């Protein structure tokens, strides 16, 4: 329904809340490329969600394989609406002595640099149609210190500096920029079955500042899907939180007065 | 739809970003208390809308009209999910000589005062239910200079600090607290288009960040409607700005470079 | 000696912050007048620095005792470069059902009001003059929920709003507005009382980010002279956190998983 | 005497700010060593300020020679109390359709990887010596849009972010990290060239919120002075704008309503 004949690309579409978002997308009417590099795992999904669900292998460190995944969905479907540019790789909390040139510029190609040539070719066929929409994965390291690592967490200040930049720029051709900062959502790893989800799910009830409520990769998705929709038509340049408002205490003064 | 069995209390409910919400809340199965002082007009309203639809009349400066609104409420429908503390009086950008210290504190009553009367007496009936929503109207002068009056941008600075110490005490009973935070919007004037949207357009299409969007009281209930709803049920502490990226830019620079 | 011949007003100037400003505004050269209630306490600090530091009786909630120090300040020495608007209340961390209406506008009053009426004042007289700071005395609350009462977070949420338009309409002026956000701060009993100052630092040295340091009135008055004085000549728009990066951090899910 | 003895190193340090803040640091009693890729600029400028400084060829993206850098000042002063972490290149605001890849990852690494790296070994020599303070130079761009290309922009975004985190992790220590964000200055951006001065003194009085003031390399220097000194004892995680508030508004719709 709220995404009927809208294009949608999803990077990093194959797991986790990219999974989850081409599921909500496609539950919404919407046309969805899956672009990622766990081939079998895209495609597999593609194929179970029908004939609007299409897989495209991207890696989006190599600058022809975005190029062409863009040049293919608008070959496939007329151009592109939304562009959910959401691969990446984690980090938790680390020490600055943890950070290994390589793996800081290998990081950075992935989450930064991907981030800038998804932007990059989706505006390339967005500005002649006056018209789109870019969705970046940040996260709610981007307002708080203490939840993951260095390397990781200056690349996601870096995309909420170039989501802002492109939401000036591109505000000119009538083309939307935005950001969602999730907090800590179940995802990858060896799925092992209870014992990881029951420790993370109860870690995360501890550590949040919302009681009685877990953040699911599918309550994500749907933040992109308002993001992404009409709903949010005069929605551009904001760093989205969903968080429960984590990021905006520190609790250490009230827990040393009272225990 | 989306708020089916719902209730929500609406300050400033009888006109503008208030009316708009109501109706949309309206529509999306809420039963809605329109709060307001325009007794004519919140009173026509609430009769057009039927059964779920009552108006009260309530001074958002008197803690015994806030008080027997909210008692009322849950007489009436047996709790509040959602809190639209929405009332407010405006002012457009001025200088600090116009300060009249006894409009200062009119205006410091409705806007401040008046929104930490409506979050105490919603709290008190919220919490024992553990669950419900409080969205205050902030504004987009709470994050860029330039659109409001020195008065009026402290007042909703107030705001949003109330919100984020209101996101931590009720994030532990389940409750969100969130602002919504619109730049300029048309109100006033009967919409479905008319001569009154049009030349609008004409001031926004050169102030604004995002060509060929203009802001309505609609698009801002829409918002208010995804904050209020279980699409944002990790959504807390947030101050959503609703301004097409207006706030993000200070064009002087390229404005001076490129004349 | 970086104040030299500056003139300056301290709201709350008696005691705490404003008095360690007070006394440090002194030290470099400036002209002080001591604006407070507290006139006993403001008079002595006063009379104790000597000719260049006097008193004045200023209840910043009273808009003619506002504009009457002012219009004093210009007529004893030309008028006022800076204006440190410090009068204030403190909250701690409370419950949104302890807001009483009453207290919420005393509170509000004194804050933010008083806040509005410094600054209005002061920049009557700074503006003919094409030059002058004012800073105010905000909190780390403005930056971090969790450290401050309900009410005292609006308030100081207020004035930040208020200096960010006034470091746009004064700008045109060549007029500075900047907020200082301290943390967690001794003030109290300023005498060497080592007992308070030690036992303070039990506190602190659990809660603060910043590790071996304790934050004192002497310190943030320090930061208010850097904020007034030409060091700063092009810093405006300003909420400078003095919080040891308290307020970057939430270290609960380290402390979780740790 | 502010800096009495107390050991610096800046990075970038043989022109511009750094040059700037190398002087200013020697006026105040500092050793201070300068690191650069400008020899002769470099040398002359520690010859010429005497004993107390003087000059080592650093790369910055070269983690060897940012170790070797760290390890020559304490190998000859006895410790690092100071580490400015400066260097970097500059981009004016430009298009994303101006964003090459390689150039993208050129400018990552002077401007975040060489933060990174001067930061890391900073913190080596400070951490045991439970004393210290790195500063980064951002830019005014960190707050809002329209003043430095994307790729430049993403950079000292995570440059912010990871002062933010470091400021957490090595406060533990004893350790501050704050940036400093300057708008724009004459430096070696553009010419020593007289007919070049005159034209940017006058952009730059145009386009500042500050008016009668410009902002000065010598000026950033004296704020990065007050950052190393005792009188920041208690600042950390701080992204100081010296930037006049130009970063605090966008004049636009007062422009077109009093145009
Ligand atoms: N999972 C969390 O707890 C959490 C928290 C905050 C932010 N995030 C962000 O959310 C985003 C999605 O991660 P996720 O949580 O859904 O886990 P996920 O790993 O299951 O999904 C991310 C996908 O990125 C893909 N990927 C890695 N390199 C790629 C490349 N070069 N090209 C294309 N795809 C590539 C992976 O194949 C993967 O399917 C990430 O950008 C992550 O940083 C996640
Ligand atoms: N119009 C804009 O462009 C704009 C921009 C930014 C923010 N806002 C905010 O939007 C909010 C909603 O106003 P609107 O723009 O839709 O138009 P509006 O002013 O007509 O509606 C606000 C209502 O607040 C009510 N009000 C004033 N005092 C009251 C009191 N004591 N008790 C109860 N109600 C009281 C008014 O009666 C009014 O109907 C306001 O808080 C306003 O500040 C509006
Ligand atoms: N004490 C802390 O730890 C802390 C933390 C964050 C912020 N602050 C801020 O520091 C500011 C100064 O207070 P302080 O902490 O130094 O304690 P303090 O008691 O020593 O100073 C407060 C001053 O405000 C004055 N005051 C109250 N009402 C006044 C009025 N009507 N007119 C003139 N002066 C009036 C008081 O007389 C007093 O001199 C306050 O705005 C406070 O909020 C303090
Ligand atoms: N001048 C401005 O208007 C302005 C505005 C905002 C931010 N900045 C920042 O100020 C910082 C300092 O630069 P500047 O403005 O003084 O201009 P600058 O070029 O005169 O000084 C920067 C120095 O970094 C050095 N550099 C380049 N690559 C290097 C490397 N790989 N290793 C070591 N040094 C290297 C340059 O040689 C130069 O001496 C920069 O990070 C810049 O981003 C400047
Ligand atoms: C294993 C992993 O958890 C190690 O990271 C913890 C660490 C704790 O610092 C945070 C505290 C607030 O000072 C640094 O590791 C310390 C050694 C002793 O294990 C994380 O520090 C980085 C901040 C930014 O999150
Ligand atoms: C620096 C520049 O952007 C500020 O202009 C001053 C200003 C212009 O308003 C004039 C117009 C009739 O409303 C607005 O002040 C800046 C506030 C918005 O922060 C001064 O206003 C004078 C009249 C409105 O009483
Ligand atoms: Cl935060």
């Amino acid at each position: 329904r709220r995404l009927e004949g809208k294009v949608a690309i999803v990077t990093g579409g194959a797991s986790g809340i990219g999974a989850s978002t081409v599921r909500l997308f496609h539950d919404h009417g919407a046309k969805v490329v899956i672009a990622d590099i766990q081939d079998d795992l895209g495609q597999t999904l593609a194929d179970r969600l029908g004939r609007n669900i299409s897989y495209t292998h991207c890696d989006v460190t190599d600058e022809d394989q975005v190029r062409a995944l863009v040049d293919a969905a608008v070959a496939k479907h007329g151009g592109v609406d939304i562009m959910f540019s959401n691969a990446g790789i984690v980090e938790g909390p680390n020490s600055i002595f943890d950070v290994d040139k390589d793996e800081l510029e290998r990081l950075m190609g992935i989450n930064l640099v991907g981030a800038f040539l998804a932007a990059k070719h989706a505006a390339r066929v967005m500005v002649p149609a006056k018209k789109g929409c870019i969705i970046f994965t940040a996260s709610a390291c981007t307002e708080i210190a203490g939840i993951a690592g260095h390397s990781y967490t200056a690349s996601k200040y870096g995309i909420v500096g170039l989501m802002k930049s492109l939401a000036v720029e591109l505000g000119s051709h009538g083309i939307r920029a935005n950001c969602v900062s999730p907090f800590g959502v179940l995802t990858g790893i060896v799925p092992d079955d209870e014992a990881s989800k029951l420790m993370f799910e109860g870690i995360m009830s501890k550590v949040g500042n919302l009681k009685g409520k877990i953040l699911t990769a599918e309550d994500v998705a749907v933040t992109v899907l308002y993001l992404a929709s009409e709903e949010a038509s005069y929605v551009s340049g904001v760093n989205l939180l969903v968080d429960g408002g984590y990021t905006v205490v520190n609790p250490t003064f009230i827990n040393v007065i009272t225990a």
